[PDB]
């Protein structure tokens, strides 16, 4: 059975057989904005991010995929086609499939992205399942609160003995993307400008290698602001040095407190604490001390010793706080796919052929 | 032959050659009320006391009996189910068995029971015993009034020489969770909430530990009014302090002038005035200064000597008064069964499965 | 003398000698996010619900109460001396005020809120009164059970020839807020989407104007599923239409068998039942037949018909049920406190500055 983590942001993608994915891509789709100025096929009318990656420049870059929320299906059915019949070399009507989504998500998300699996492709099985309940298998936990943090999502989902508290679920929309846009708009304060979407590439980049989370922002500060040598040089691809300093960590601090974004909503800490008390009085003892983050923006360095900071300062003293930050973070919510998919008891809660033939899309409910 | 205490409140069970009983656990059956997000064995249909004590939270608790009557036998025969085979290890056909009850019950219960405890589990001899009378085994006293205050009942037998009178029993439905409930209500004076069954659990143990009985309530209640330093700190499970104050005597000193609640019966030192004077004129002198407590509601510490200041107060003067508190209360009921099962004059008076085989279950009559 | 309903939610205010309020205003007090970047006195320090409603998006949006309690004093002062001074024009010297609160309170909120009223404002002389009694003032008969319903406080009250029975209230921490929440948090399920203070009020007005209860809430389930046009469409203020469908009653629906919120409780029908069976045995044929409704969250189109039906259901049959459901319920308890405070017999009651000055707060027990 195939895995495939249409997460935002990147497409991950393997066998259910493996420890790892086998193909990891940016999930972008760009076409070229200027004429065929010489004969060949060297300008395809479209590209999928595997190349488009790298024709940049000559190309627009638009996601089929923001705030988790599929935009235009049309991308995504063209990613679908390249994860199968490009890059795993592998006949989607011969694998079952399962596949990611948010926890709260448009109902008719899921409707159309089965229909498209398997009245196009014709895949065999489907399954749909929540990503902060795979990244439990992959902890191999069965008790635990996971936070997740990617491409323009967070999200956070308590479990205690294997049970969910849907009525203690929150979406957060803030990482990621967002702040991405918050380190443009940073940037040029030391004067260099980025207005594209090509160019966005780069900051993104950037932000991939020379960012770092304060423990104390407001001692980073007075620590930026004296003579101290805290800064760090970029290379730009056309040779450009850049220099970045009282940023690298004012850019990530951004995802705590993120009224500097002019977002009016609590940050990740609170919503942590905030999500702990809305479970049962009991559970509070063995919430905590199994915290758990996953997903991409979770790796910054600095995190864990923070968050940590700040929920023990906020939680009632007396309680063992311990947080849970794994590395291969970037890919728990695969591989717990991987283990979900693997498990023989799972096998019968695939959606068949049979049922959707009698049910139509809505079988998903 | 095993001897069950399944009164009101939680289990007590073993066998008659033994000083204290193998199992007291707290005869709950909890269910979940939430789906499966995760797989595995770890969420059976039903829990038992002993595991439902720890996995409430995500439990409903509900009991079998209620006011000394059982309410749903299924739960009971559940409970059944797991002191004999899960907990004692035993066979039920190996064994005699004797089962307690309270003094005045619907006949139907004890029908059912036997029924039960021999048409199912087929034990092969079965006797029905009342709480006051096994209370006296354990003493080893032959002339006694007896006051038994559980989970829900409280009861008084008089007894002389060995002989009972019947015209004399009282039932007051006063004590325990009745109790409880009234704690849940008065300790939202300081602002403290509490709403749900899993976390009454936390008022009971609250209870079972902050709790004292005033010997002069008026001036109690005159001094925690005062500047005295009175109160007590509890740790909820979360590590969120309770500071109890006002409130730890107010609690159980309504057992006494049930007025608090809105009861309009007498009280249990009113009661058991009002019991011995039923009796006979001579008998008086030899219930006085033989006056036994039992059961877990009378372990509250200044229970005795209030309650001795009280009848003395109002029994005629010029009579020695003196209450029999052992030690050892919460299990006299249990060594009184294992003492009236080990009497081999006794052993006659078991019902065979041969007698129920002509007379069914109203054999127990 | 005036009388102000500090109920939950919203102030309600104006003098006895009225049949409805001179001020409705929604208790809000707000505060800006944003530096002065033009110069004027357009932007106070703080705002109250008068203005603070209009205001909205460029403030945030705290109340000074919640489940009925106050959480902050000062923000509370605020709206009465807006109440006193800015919106009924009255020196609160001249005249005595009666102030309402929930049956069930933490004891220092009355203290506290008697220091303020006649510490700060100096008002002559004050009263505290439950709603629920109130609210029979404003029906006129001294026997019935009252139901009161309101933003984050639900309570009942058995009175009978005008004689609570005090181990008889309940409190139900279920309504309102509670229940926009749940509106917030289902909508999103066409994928509309509401983060904020400013912009849940928007949700609130929608539950206001666009909400029916369901009498069979699995049959309009069942309808709403089929082809059926049961959706209406409202703009936002930005002109973005909405439309809401098989969610108009699935929303207020919550507010029986809460356990869509997963508040483990029994409902409002249920502890409507379980009220009157906690009253005496022949109280229960002169309680039922006069439940009276109170309170704005009693106002969607069809609760009587389904509480109706609901509780003749479940109480035994041969027994006339009628709810007493008036218009303007919203205004029954101003309209009950302008009576007793009209009332020449009640005026010996009013705690005067003499007793006070002996007393100290603790004078309104
Ligand atoms: N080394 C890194 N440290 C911190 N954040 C990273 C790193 N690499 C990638 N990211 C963040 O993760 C994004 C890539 O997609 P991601 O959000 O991880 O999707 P998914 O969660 O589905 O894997 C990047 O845009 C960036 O914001
Ligand atoms: N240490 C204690 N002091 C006072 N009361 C107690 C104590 N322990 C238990 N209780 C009361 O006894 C109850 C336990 O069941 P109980 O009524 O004793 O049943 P039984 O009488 O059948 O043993 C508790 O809920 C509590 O009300
Ligand atoms: N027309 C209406 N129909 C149903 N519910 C309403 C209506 N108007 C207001 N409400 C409810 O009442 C709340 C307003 O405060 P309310 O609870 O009525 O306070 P009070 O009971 O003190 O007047 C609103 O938040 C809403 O939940």
């Amino acid at each position: 059975a195939l895995v495939v983590d249409n997460g935002s942001g990147m497409c991950k993608a393997g066998f259910a057989g493996d420890d790892a994915p086998r193909a990891v891509f940016p999930s972008i789709v760009g076409r070229p904005r200027h004429q065929g100025v010489m004969v060949g096929m060297g300008q395809k009318d479209s590209y999928v991010g595997d190349e488009a990656q790298s024709k940049r420049g000559i190309l627009t870059l638009k996601y089929p995929i923001e705030h988790g929320i599929v935009t235009n299906w049309d991308d995504m059915e063209k990613i679908w086609h390249h994860t199968f019949y490009n890059e795993l070399r592998v006949a989607p009507e011969e694998h079952p499939v399962l596949l990611t989504e948010a926890p709260l998500n448009p109902k008719a998300n899921r409707e159309k992205m089965t229909q498209i699996m398997f009245e196009t492709f014709n895949t065999p099985a489907m399954y749909v399942a929540i990503q902060a309940v795979l990244s439990l298998y992959a902890s191999g936990r069965t008790t635990g609160i996971v936070m997740d943090s990617g491409d323009g999502v967070t999200h956070t989902v308590p479990i205690y003995e294997g049970y969910a508290l849907p009525h203690a679920i929150l979406r957060l929309d803030l990482a990621g993307r967002d702040l991405t846009d918050y380190l443009m708009k940073i940037l040029t304060e030391r004067g260099y400008s980025f207005t594209t979407t090509a160019e966005r590439e780069i900051v993104r980049d950037i932000k991939e290698k020379l960012c770092y989370v304060a423990l104390d922002f407001e001692q980073e500060m007075a620590t930026a602001a004296s003579s101290s040598s805290l800064e760090k040089s970029y290379e730009l691809p056309d040779g450009q040095v850049i220099t970045i300093g009282n940023e690298r960590f004012r850019c990530p601090e951004a995802l705590f407190q993120p009224s500097f974004l002019g977002m009016e909503s609590c940050g990740i800490h609170e919503t942590t604490f905030n999500s702990i008390m809305k479970c049962d009085v009991d559970i509070r003892k063995d919430l905590y001390a199994n915290t758990v983050l996953s997903g991409g923006t979770t790796m910054y360095p600095g995190i864990a010793d923070r968050m940590q900071k700040e929920i023990t300062a906020l939680a009632p003293s007396t309680m063992k706080i311990k947080i849970i930050a794994p590395p291969e973070r970037k890919y728990s919510v695969w591989i717990g796919g991987s283990i979900l998919a693997s498990l023989s008891t799972f096998q019968q809660m695939w959606i068949s052929k049979q049922e959707y033939d009698e049910s139509g899309p809505s079988i998903v409910h």
